[PDB]
């Protein structure tokens, strides 16, 4: 089940909801598209293969 939330550009961490209903914080990629280039921005998480997309 894909998740959606926000992300921080200060520590590059995506905030989503794990497969249960809580607050999970992971580390976004350092790519040039899936990286967190904005604080409190919006990022999508894909547990299907750990494919985080920050922007």
């Amino acid at each position: 089940a894909k998740y959606t939330g926000k992300c921080t550009k200060s520590k590059n961490e995506c905030k989503y909801k794990n497969s249960a209903g809580k607050d999970t914080f992971i580390k976004c990629p350092k790519f040039d598209n899936k990286k967190c280039t904005k604080d409190n921005n919006k990022c999508t998480v894909d547990t299907y293969n750990n494919a985080v997309d920050c922007d």
